[PDB]
């Protein structure tokens, strides 16, 4: 499949925007140079910003304005806390790995113990850039809830537990989706919920976003899973097409895919709600072929 | 000894009162069972609770009396970061220790991988805990900026990264003040602001609570050195005793309570001065 001239559009305007202000922040709220450096570093080694993309894809398709004053630092609060995800995860006591982002991992370039500290930095000035600007306090603690219940731990750190514990487990798919559903489906969760927050959506209208942000987290997932196979065994193990097979792994994507256009269908059409659909075309479905 | 046993009684009352409830709302917020047990398991080997007491203490002595269904849940949330800090100090990549709080430590029983989420997810559930409650959204907020600010890159973790540099470094005193009033002292400081936020304290008052809470949190860490040095030379030396001699730590600890007292008179009642002048008995006894 194609991705839409509409996401190529939307990415070519907001990444840079979302990207631009990044250094200067981080150091602005840092008190340690090496420290600043070394959150900075794993910030800036690459990254897609899917997180916060769909959180300003989801304000314009409410209708509402992208202020950066008032909204970058919440925004990008997400990506903070990714990217701590990110290098904790690639820790020597977790997966050990040497490359992230393209880059050296946190760990090899400033050692464990920095890169330990990098990820608790990142993970406490999210909470900071949540409620850092002049929003009101009720938009401000919502946030703040809900950024801690996607992270926490019935959220992605329970996530990382259940992965920790399935090392050498081959899971059956239904407790895999359990442990999807909280490693990488709740970050892309709150992604958009805090759009709905921003935004002020209307309550008749978060049944349908979530469920269109839940069928994105899911299709996110399978897609890694596929590239995984792809592109450049016991945890190949617990992946979709580790269960399902390829060509089953692909079906669900699809499927996954249709379900999350399906939920967006519910609301009133528009040309936002459009750029938001397209960020499905993210997904390649000839990818397996 | 009169003043001792106030802080005691004050201890004895609320220690438990505050403990209570922690593993069942641990294990309430969470959604792995050995992710709570490592989490809960940190928390429950002990722990003086001086910061959460503290907050209880601030907020009393404006005249908010503690409502558990508003407040218990974003006053131990100071104690769940605080948790976290402890267990992330003393993983195999930072100070590498045995035993914390009279136990194993939580990488020790656990692995270091589910220690470090442990922490991790202790850090967040913080701030879940903070905003868990139906207080004010003003109050929620303004928890939530003090606490970050205090725990993160320009305060705790900070404070931390600075330790970390100068593991086999002479700091000059200037600089080891910094360090602390970042790896100690700011947690300190929100424990009390944490009070204020709770307790709506008049705008004049601030700086006589924050002085207080800046001069004990001076003196928490001039007898943690202390403590230290009495029960290798890398070690000692960025302490106070290291850069003063023993006498002249004692002296700086004796100046930095004199100096938290005189900041307490300036409060307008003698029942505030003397709610949190208790504190200061902390350093009367050992541990
Ligand atoms: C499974 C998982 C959470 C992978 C990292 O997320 P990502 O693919 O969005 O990475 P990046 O932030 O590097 O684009
Ligand atoms: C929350 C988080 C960072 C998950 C990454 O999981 P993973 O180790 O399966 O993916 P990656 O290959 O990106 O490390
Ligand atoms: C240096 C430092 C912050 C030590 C732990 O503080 P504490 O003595 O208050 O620990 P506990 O929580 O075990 O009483
Ligand atoms: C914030 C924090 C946990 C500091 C620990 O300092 P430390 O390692 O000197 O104290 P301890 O002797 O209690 O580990
Ligand atoms: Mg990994
Ligand atoms: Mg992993
Ligand atoms: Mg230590
Ligand atoms: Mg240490």
């Amino acid at each position: 499949s194609l991705i839409n001239a509409r996401l190529i559009a939307f990415e070519d305007q907001w990444v840079p925007a979302l990207n631009a202000p990044l250094k200067q922040a981080i150091l602005a709220d840092s008190q340690d140079a090496q420290l600043a450096a070394a959150m900075t570093y794993s910030v800036l080694a690459g990254g897609k910003r899917l997180r916060p993309l769909l959180t300003v894809a989801t304000m314009q398709s409410l209708g509402v304005t992208f202020v950066p004053e008032r909204h970058w630092r919440p925004v990008m609060a997400l990506e903070l806390l990714h990217t701590y995800s990110l290098i904790h995860d690639d820790l020597p006591a977790m997966d050990n790995d040497a490359l992230r982002r393209g880059e050296p991992t946190n760990h090899v370039k400033f050692g464990a113990g920095m890169a330990t500290l990098a990820g608790d930095g990142l993970l406490t000035l999210a909470f900071q850039w949540l409620t850092a600007t002049d929003l009101p306090a009720t938009m401000q603690a919502a946030l703040v809830q809900a950024l801690a219940t996607a992270a926490g731990p019935s959220g992605m750190v329970a996530g990382q537990a259940k992965d920790i514990q399935s090392e050498h487990v081959n899971l059956p798919l239904s407790q895999l989706r359990v442990l999807h559903k909280e490693k990488t489906g709740a970050l892309l969760h709150y992604a958009v919920q805090a759009g709905l927050i921003l935004g002020q959506a209307p309550e008749a209208q978060w049944p349908a976003y979530l469920q269109f942000a839940d069928a994105f987290g899911l299709a996110f997932q399978i897609y890694d899973d596929i590239l995984d196979v792809v592109s450049s065994a016991d945890e190949a193990k617990n992946t979709y097409p580790g269960k399902l097979g390829l060509i089953g792994a692909n079906q669900a994507l699809i499927d996954t895919i249709h379900s999350g256009q399906a939920a967006l269908q519910g609301l009133p059409t528009s040309t936002q709600r459009d750029d938001l659909a397209a960020f499905f075309s993210y997904f390649d479905t000839e990818r397996v072929n």
